[PDB]
């Protein structure tokens, strides 16, 4: 057909977010692991008052990688600002490696967080209502996502970022895409296999509904704090059948018996079942008001 819906990662970067290098000062690693490493740095001039603020910059070593940190870029820069997503504040993308500068968040990932605090679970501690905010706050980055045709296919505790205020962002849009044109999305690099719905592993097909079955690990990656999912199981050929087979992990110690049945729908076999990011946020919001 010679009618399209227009993709808006697909065009050309916009040299409104173009940052000067110069005016970056870099300080520590942040991290390392998937994409490249994220470094805290220092930013001149992105304040009206021309005030220096502390940025996070995320690069790559010296070629998939490198289109992955501009489709991230795009990604970020189509969807806007958001409270529940990592913000987008410049790039650096002429006269040397590509740069991309997002806004600081001081606790870093949720993962790492939610160890962290184990111990000290139930001023400073952690506790069920802050467990039931942190399954809010992603539903509700999700169902925005979700509003913008857009998926991020590698929904993960460790992709969740908290900074001040027991906030939760979304981060890591590598692999994000923007399915309008097609309902279905087909890959052809490495995946998150434990996070990854049935459909996508046998099959390579990502959706909405396969967003939801990433969001239902993430559930329980959160109430077991930061429990890594099928303990003590290879991804081998035994995973991929008891997956096929209607295998799920069981219930965590600390989730409510309403959160878990959210994290069955959401592990069910057959797309259509799973609940919507929308049905997801109204059903834990109803859950918080009960208290
Ligand atoms: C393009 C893009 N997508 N996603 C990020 C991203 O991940 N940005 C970003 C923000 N704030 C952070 N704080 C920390 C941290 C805090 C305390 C201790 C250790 C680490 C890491 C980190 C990363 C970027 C950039």
């Amino acid at each position: 057909n010679n009618y399209s819906y227009i993709d808006p990662t697909q065009l050309p970067y916009d040299h409104k977010w173009e940052f000067p290098r110069n005016r970056l000062s870099f300080g520590k690693t942040l991290g390392a692991g998937a994409f490249g490493k994220v470094v805290e740095a220092t930013a001149q001039g992105l304040i009206k008052s021309d005030a220096a603020m502390t940025v996070a910059v995320k690069m790559l070593k010296p070629s998939t990688e490198r289109e992955a940190l501009m489709s991230e870029l795009k990604v970020l820069s189509y969807l806007g600002n958001h409270e529940n997503i990592v913000n987008l504040l410049g790039a650096c993308t002429h006269g040397g490696p590509t740069l991309v500068i997002t806004e600081y968040c001081c606790y870093g990932d949720l993962l790492n967080f939610l160890r962290r605090k184990r111990d000290s679970f139930h001023e400073n501690a952690l506790d069920l209502e802050d467990l039931l905010s942190f399954s809010y706050q992603v539903a509700k980055g999700m169902a925005f996502l979700a509003s913008k045709n857009c998926i991020h296919r590698d929904l993960a505790a460790r992709n969740i970022l908290l900074t001040h205020g027991r906030i939760t962002k979304i981060c890591d849009f590598g692999l994000a895409r923007v399915i309008k044109n097609d309902s279905n999305y087909v890959d052809k690099a490495r995946l998150p296999v434990k996070w990854m719905a049935p459909e996508s592993i046998f099959n390579s097909v990502y959706t909405f509904e396969s967003d939801v079955w990433s969001y239902g690990i993430f559930l329980w990656e959160l109430f077991s704090l930061g429990s890594s999912p099928y303990p003590g199981m290879p991804v081998d050929s035994k995973f991929y059948k008891m997956i096929k087979e209607g295998f799920r992990m069981s219930s965590p110690e600390h989730a409510p018996a309403e959160m878990y049945d959210i994290m069955k729908t959401c592990w069910d076999a057959d797309p259509d079942k799973r609940p919507t990011f929308k049905q997801i946020v109204q059903d834990i919001e109803k859950q918080i008001s009960e208290s």
